[PDB]
């Protein structure tokens, strides 16, 4: 009986890698941060699979945190016969800008110009300076509830601090802004649905998985496709780009959950806000700004014996300091977790005497989630 996960489509392309989901883990099934948080929470496949109820959902992929009424629920409604459910970092990721206007010139957009582009403030590529480009910019952004959504609206709450508005945190992009979408911005779903309609018609741009935003890792350098951002012409600085070594540096010096909250799932996934704000990572001051955590959500406890070890392997991998995935994540256009972090994550999740071990003999003492689906 297999293992079945999903959600978060920014990392679908590294679960779906060979190899990197362990024995006994179904395919990785990309629906959404929203849908993935709800399949796990609620152990409803549906939201892996429409029309299907036949298997019962183990662990998903989320770049959204979970909610504080997520995890009380989930506490009170869950725990006592599941067990204590895990979040963690999986990978670092930047948040790319593609778009789809052409020309040589390289589009370098200063962080308030990102700011007005995304609150309709900025509407033609005449007001991005120098982008030699003239024309309707449009907006396109996601459908429905996403984490890819949450780590940029993150990034503009943080710095958009100059608008006829302020944009919230959220999943749901088109509510972020308090003055509204731009006029004539379009919606789509999912990470490749997006990068669907941004070719769809011209003088388009995105948020963006840096998977997702270019076919090729080189392409996220290509200016001409994929925004640079940090541009202040008054300095005379350029900005750079989305790749993954321009956000490793500001990923590797994030702390480790403190270890008196490592009980607390919200403990784990660390988030970047405001500047000079105690609980958040302020945002780089050099290389690319926009990034953050795309996480996995799991159970401690599973009634069947076969899915616990074949979680605690997945775990062994994902977290070793050997034989591990970081070559496939740094092939996604991802940052792997340094070696502390890793060790962290073993110490509470995998060390056979941690009380929030994987199948701990005491703790999962006839608890987890079930083997068999019932309706």
């Amino acid at each position: 009986m297999d293992i079945n996960g999903g959600g978060a489509t920014l990392p679908q392309a590294l679960y779906q890698t060979s190899g990197v989901l362990t024995a006994g883990f179904a395919q990785y099934i990309g629906v959404g941060s929203g849908n993935g948080k709800a399949a796990f929470l609620n152990n409803d496949y549906t939201k892996f699979q429409a029309g299907v109820t036949n298997k019962n959902v183990h662990w998903a992929g989320s770049d959204s945190k979970l909610s504080a009424t997520e995890l009380s629920t989930y506490a009170s409604a869950k725990q006592p016969t599941w067990g204590k459910l895990i979040q963690v970092p999986s990978v670092g990721t930047s948040v790319a800008i593609p778009f789809n206007k052409s020309g040589s010139a390289a589009v370098d957009l200063s962080v308030q110009e990102l700011c007005g582009v995304f609150s309709g403030r900025i509407n033609t590529w005449d007001g991005i300076s120098g982008s030699g480009r003239t024309g309707p910019i449009v907006v396109v952004y996601r459908s429905e509830s996403s984490g890819t959504t949450e780590l940029f609206t993150r990034f503009l709450n943080a710095k958009c601090n100059a608008e006829t508005g302020n944009f919230a945190v959220t999943t749901t992009f088109g509510t972020s802004f308090s003055g509204g979408l731009p006029a004539g911005a379009v919606a789509a779903t999912g990470s490749q649905g997006v990068m669907t309609a941004l070719a769809a018609g011209d003088g388009r741009i995105t948020y963006m998985s840096p998977d997702f935003a270019a076919p090729t890792l080189a392409g996220l350098d290509d200016a001409t496709k994929v925004a640079r951002v940090g541009k202040n012409v008054a300095t005379n600085t350029q900005g750079v780009s989305p790749a993954a070594a321009n956000v490793s540096a500001a990923i590797g010096a994030v702390p480790v959950p403190a270890a008196a909250d490592r009980s607390n799932p919200d403990a784990w996934v660390p988030v970047f806000g405001p500047d000079n704000t105690a609980g958040v990572q302020p945002y780089p001051t050099s290389g690319y700004p926009i990034l953050g955590f795309t996480n996995l959500i799991f159970s401690q406890c599973y009634a069947d014996a076969t899915q616990t070890t074949q979680v605690r392997d997945f775990f062994t991998k994902h977290y070793g300091a050997s034989n591990n995935n970081d070559a496939a994540i740094t092939a996604n256009a991802f940052v792997p977790l340094p070696t502390a972090w890793k060790a962290t994550v073993r110490a509470s999740f995998l060390t056979a005497s941690n009380a929030l071990s994987i199948g701990n003999t005491n703790v999962c003492n006839g608890i987890g989630r079930p083997l068999l689906e019932a309706a």
